[PDB]
């Protein structure tokens, strides 16, 4: 009794990574693309009601963190099981999910609400900044379980190699809010909160179509059921050990984050953080064709993992690395030769940022080594590595070197750039150095 998906994992893997690429990312990115749409569509009301939308941006993604954590570690156990052939294993880590994403998204309910107020103030916001804001940001946080369960459901398909699913659901509800925000802001006049009205309805036809396949069609590969229902602590301690260290990396770069803009201002200035910020998101897009093939390498090291497949694994990950490394090579070619247009494109602070651009996409062409390392890690079960690596590579190097290139050196915030690139540059090296250790663990016990 198997799937189209699941052949996929059993199979070749180059051929699944290449193929779970695409529908992986796209399922786990799209829900980042709320809170731009409702933005942009709520200015016509004035730059007071795009500033409200976007205050809960780090709340909103923040949720997604903690969802998204609770996905990949759901992922990653389903995968291993179905590579073990461990059919009752897999639909038990299904069920466990889905009672923690309950439990998850209501915590965080009743957790925020009461303190939102609280920090919004304490981000800067007074007054009516405040009030605008609580009454989008009131809307979603109550939905933030519909959040979890769209995460923990999608993590379930992707754990079964049926990403193609996950993606449309995703997908759904992100072109529904496109259409139902003018609609619920202007034509029936509910304003800001009619935007938050139509990005939660958006999110629960996500979970209809979710639901209808786990629940009602159920023409997923494992099977969903309460009967007979044992909670088990060793599954607890699977889904939990990739997925909490998952949400604490990324918890781990906000801070960076933090720290590298407060050294941008202090070179610095309204100017140094409008450059940085610019420069960054742009360096980012460069790592977005590198994404979804991470996320397919956790699934299929995941796949082999289980099957007890030392070859299968090495040479998936290391399959992921080789492609990445030609595909970076040619962006950071596009961003070294075409700065200046790029610049042009988003400034349309200029000559700052073709200076930045010719720095700090260059750690680029070896983020895939440390990586899919990384991802490799969460494949085996192994998140703490993943989360250890990440703390590694930004609050240590990262913010670091950017400090002492400020506050010692003569570079100005070009040595913020100069810090990013030699703490990713080092890290993805020592990560690289690293994984290849523990593959030659992994050969030995295997052998033994």
């Amino acid at each position: 009794k198997t799937t189209k998906g699941v052949q996929l994992l059993r199979g070749d893997p180059k051929k699944a990574i290449v193929r779970l690429s695409i529908p992986m990312m796209i399922g786990m990115s799209v829900q980042t693309l709320y809170n731009l749409a409702d933005g942009i569509w709520v200015s016509g009301l004035g730059p007071e009601s795009l500033a409200a939308v976007g205050l809960f941006f780090p709340v909103f993604m923040g949720i997604i963190a903690l969802a998204a954590g609770l996905g990949v570690g759901t992922s990653s156990a389903i995968a291993r099981r179905i590579g073990a052939r461990d059919k009752e294993g897999a639909d038990n880590v299904a069920v466990h999910s889905l009672i923690l994403s309950l439990i998850l998204g209501v915590t965080i309910t009743i957790t925020m609400l009461p303190a939102i107020d609280s920090l919004f103030r304490s981000m800067g916001a007074k007054g009516e900044a405040v009030e605008l804001a609580i009454e989008y940001a009131r809307v979603l946080l109550a939905g933030a379980f519909i959040i979890v369960f769209n995460n923990v459901g999608n993590g379930i398909l992707r754990g079964e190699g049926d990403a193609n699913r996950a993606m449309l659901a995703m997908v759904l509800g992100s072109g529904l809010n496109i259409v139902l925000d003018p609609i619920f802001i202007y034509t029936l006049g509910f304003g800001v909160v009619g935007a938050a009205y139509a990005t939660l309805l958006s999110m629960v036809v996500t979970s209809l179509f979710i639901a209808y396949w786990l629940f009602v069609k159920r023409d997923t590969y494992v099977d969903i059921t309460l009967r007979d229902f044992s909670p088990s602590r060793e599954i607890l301690k699977d889904i939990l050990r990739v997925g909490l260290p998952s949400s604490l990396s990324q918890l781990s770069m906000s801070i960076a984050m933090f720290f590298l803009n407060s050294v941008a201002i202090t070179a610095g200035g309204e100017n140094g953080v409008a450059v940085f910020t610019s420069a960054w998101r742009i360096t980012m897009l460069g790592i977005v064709p590198i994404l979804g093939m991470a996320a397919a390498t956790t699934s299929v090291t995941g796949a082999a993992y289980g099957e007890r497949n030392v070859e299968k694994l090495e040479t998936a990950y290391l399959y992921a690395i080789k492609i990445a490394f030609m595909i970076e090579l040619a962006v950071v070619a596009f961003i070294m030769l075409f700065a200046p247009q790029v610049a042009y494109l988003f400034t349309y602070i200029k000559g700052d940022l073709i200076s930045a651009l010719r720095t700090l996409p260059v750690f680029l062409v070896l983020t895939p080594f440390g990586m899919m390392t990384s991802a490799m890690f969460q494949g085996i079960g192994e998140g703490e590595k993943s989360l250890i690596l990440t703390i590694f590579r930004t609050l240590v190097m990262q913010v670091g070197f950017a400090y002492i290139f400020v506050h010692y050196t003569t570079l100005g915030l070009r040595g913020v750039w100069i810090g990013i690139v030699i703490g990713n540059m080092v890290a993805a090296i020592v990560g690289f150095l690293w994984g290849r250790m523990r593959i030659s663990a992994l050969k030995k016990t295997s052998a033994t």
